[PDB]
């Protein structure tokens, strides 16, 4: 269940991601996972970043669902479920801007 799950907001707009992603108090890798305001089936990962060219901003990073069972971003990385996609990421930055560190604070 990954509505279980405290890093999943849900049906959450981008920008109310944003607007909790962009507290000056969240270190680089603070997110949480919602769904996608578009595409169906699809979750997204919203990360925090700082960086002194950008100061404190936000990635996101579209999360795929296959019928055939994998989670992933990149179908070069697959996942049983959601929440051992969040744990790999949890250890790999990989392509994302950071490793992810802790769930945002609501
Ligand atoms: C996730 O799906 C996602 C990935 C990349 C960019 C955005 O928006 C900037 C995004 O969020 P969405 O709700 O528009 O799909």
């Amino acid at each position: 269940s990954i509505q279980a799950e405290e890093w999943y907001f849900g049906k959450i707009t981008r920008r109310e991601s944003e607007r909790l992603l962009l507290n000056a108090e969240n270190p680089r890798g603070t997110f949480l996972v919602r769904e996608s305001e578009t595409t169906k089936g699809a979750y997204c990962l919203s990360v925090s970043d700082f960086d002194n060219a950008k100061g404190l901003n936000v990635k996101h990073y579209k999360i795929r669902k296959l019928d055939s069972g994998g989670f992933y971003i990149t179908s070069r990385t697959q996942f049983n479920s959601l929440q051992q996609l969040v744990a790999y990421y949890s250890k790999h930055a990989d392509g994302l801007c950071h490793r992810l560190t802790t769930v945002c604070p609501t």
